[PDB]
C-alpha cells in the first residue's frame, strides 16, 4: 500500500514535459479494436489506466506491446468480454463494448457498478448502441450487445453531453451501415483526438470537436501510426503547482488552445502566463494567488478534472473563491482532506465556498480519485512540514510518474512502501 511522504513548502522551478493524454489514449486504444491491420499508437503515457486497458485487450485476444509507444494488432479477436475483476478497477472499460460489436457482431462486457466519484450510468451508450440496431440485455450482471451483420447508421440526439457515450457511439458508428449523426455530442479534444484517429484509420468523420458529429461508416478499418495529443489536465495541475507555490514553470509538449478556461482562471489568479504553439510558460513572481470563482462544465468551459487543483489554489489564496461543480456534483473528497491541513471551506450543495488560508500544515490524508487527488500531493508541496498521501494508487492511474516530475522542480518527495 504506497504512499506519498512530502516534505514542505517548496517553491516549485523547472520544466515539465508534458505526456499523452490519458483520456485520449483510452478511448483510441479500445477504438484499436476496429483495426484489421497492425496500429502504432505514440506518446502513450505510462500509468495505471494504459496497464488496464492493455490488459483487458490482451484478454480479448489482441496482441499487445510497450515501451514510447503502444503497438496493436487486433487481428485475431477471439474472446468478448470484459470480466467484473477487471471492470470494476476501471468503469471506461465500458468503451469495449462499442468496437467489440461494430466489428465482431457480440460483445460482453460487466455493467459498472458504484463510483465514489457519484452517479455515473451508461444509460447514454446502450441507448446510443440500440438507435444503431444493436440488441442489448443485462444477464448476469454482464452487458450483452448483438447484432446479424453490421450495425446501422441513424440519428441521434443527446439527452446529456456525454464524453463516454458520444466516443462510444462515434466509434461503433464507423463500421455500420449508413450515416450516423450524434447531436448534443461532448466536444472534449479527446474526442477530437479519436476521431483523427479513426480517420487515419480509413473513417470518415467530421463535426469532431462540435456538438455535431456524422459518420460514414465504411467496409472496414485498416492500421497506421497515430501520435496522442498532449495531456491538458496533466498540464493545468502543473501550472496550478507553480501558481501556488510562487513558482516560475515551462511546460513542454504542451498544447495551448485545450486549455483556454484554465489559462483564463490563472491569469485572474495573477499569474503571468506566455503561451507558444507547444509550449506554456508560468511565472508567479513569488506572489500569493488571488481567489477566483469557477464552474465546471463541458469543455471549452473549465474542466471538472481541473477542480480540486483549483479548489486547493483557493484554499492558500487571498479573498474567497467559489467552486461549482455541474458535471460531478459530489466529487468534492478532497476537501475534507484539506481542512485537515488547515484550509477552511463550507460545502452547500455542489459548490464549495473557500476561504483562502495563508499557510497549510502537513497531515495525514487519504487519496481517492484518480484525478482530483493529485490536489493532496500539490498542498504537501506547499505546506509546512510533513504531509503524507495514503492510497496512491489512485494517482498512479491517472498521471505518470507525478514524483518524478515534482521532484524535477524542487519538491521534496518519496514514495513511502509498506512502512
Ligand atoms: C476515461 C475518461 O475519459 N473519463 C473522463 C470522462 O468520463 P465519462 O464517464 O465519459 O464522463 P461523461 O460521460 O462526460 O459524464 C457525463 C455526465 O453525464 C452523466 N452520464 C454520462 C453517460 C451516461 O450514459 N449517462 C449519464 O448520466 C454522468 O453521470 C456525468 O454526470 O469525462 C469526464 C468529464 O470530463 C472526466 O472527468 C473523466 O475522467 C475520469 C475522472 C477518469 O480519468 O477516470
Amino acid at each position: 500500500m504506497d504512499k506519498f511522504r512530502v516534505q514542505g513548502p517548496t517553491r516549485l522551478q523547472g520544466e515539465v514535459t508534458i505526456s499523452g493524454a490519458k483520456n485520449a489514449a483510452l478511448p483510441i486504444l479500445f477504438a484499436a479494436l476496429l483495426a484489421e491491420e497492425p496500429v502504432e499508437i505514440q506518446n502513450v503515457p505510462k500509468l495505471k489506466d494504459i496497464d488496464t486497458t492493455m490488459k483487458l485487450l490482451t484478454q480479448l485476444g489482441t496482441k499487445v506491446e510497450r515501451x514510447g509507444s503502444v503497438w496493436i494488432d487486433a487481428s485475431n479477436v477471439n474472446n468478448f468480454s470484459a470480466p467484473y475483476d477487471l471492470v470494476k478497477t476501471m468503469r471506461a472499460s465500458i468503451w469495449a463494448l462499442g468496437p467489440l460489436v461494430a466489428r465482431f457482431g457480440q460483445g460482453q462486457v460487466s455493467l459498472p457498478g458504484g463510483c465514489a466519484i457519484g452517479a455515473r450510468p451508461v444509460d447514454l451508450h446502450i441507448f446510443g448502441l440500440e438507435k444503431l440496431g444493436a440488441e442489448i440485455k443485462l444477464e448476469e450482471g454482464y452487458v450483452k450487445a448483438s447484432v446479424n451483420g453490421r450495425l446501422k447508421g441513424a440519428h441521434i440526439v443527446m439527452d446529456k453531453v456525454s464524453v463516454g457515450a458520444t466516443v462510444t457511439i462515434m466509434s461503433a458508428a464507423t463500421l455500420a451501415e449508413g450515416t450516423t449523426i450524434i447531436e448534443n455530442a461532448a466536444r472534449e479534444p479527446e474526442i477530437v483526438d479519436t476521431a483523427n484517429f479513426l480517420v487515419a484509420l480509413g473513417a470518415k468523420i467530421s463535426g469532431q470537436g462540435t456538438d455535431r458529429i456524422t459518420i460514414e461508416g465504411v467496409e472496414r478499418l485498416g492500421g497506421g501510426v497515430y501520435r496522442v495529443l498532449p495531456d491538458r489536465i496533466e498540464t493545468g495541475t502543473f501550472l496550478v503547482a507553480a501558481a501556488i507555490s510562487g513558482g516560475k514553470i515551462v511546460c513542454r509538449n504542451a498544447q495551448p488552445d485545450t486549455l483556454d478556461a484554465v489559462l483564463a482562471k490563472l491569469r485572474e489568479a495573477g499569474a503571468d502566463i506566455e503561451t507558444g504553439e507547444d509550449w506554456i510558460s508560468l511565472d508567479m513572481h513569488g506572489k500569493r494567488p488571488k481567489a477566483v470563482t469557477v464552474r465546471t462544465a463541458p469543455h471549452p468551459a473549465f474542466p471538472t478534472d481541473m477542480q480540486a487543483q483549483f479548489t486547493l489554489l483557493n484554499l492558500v489564496a487571498e479573498g474567497t473563491g467559489v467552486i461549482t461543480e455541474t458535471i460531478f456534483e459530489n466529487r468534492f473528497m478532497h476537501v475534507p482532506e484539506l481542512i485537515r491541513m488547515g484550509a477552511h471551506a463550507e460545502i452547500e450543495s455542489n459548490t464549495v465556498i473557500c476561504h483562502g488560508v495563508e499557510k497549510l500544515s502537513g497531515a495525514q490524508v487519504m487519496a481517492t480519485d484518480l484525478r482530483a487527488s493529485a490536489s493532496l500531493v500539490l498542498a504537501g508541496c506547499i505546506a509546512e512540514g510533513t504531509t503524507v498521501v495514503d492510497r496512491i494508487y489512485h494517482i498512479d492511474r491517472g498521471y505518470e510518474r507525478i514524483e518524478d516530475k515534482l521532484r524535477a522542480l524542487g519538491a521534496n518527495i518519496e514514495r513511502v512502501k509498506g512502512e
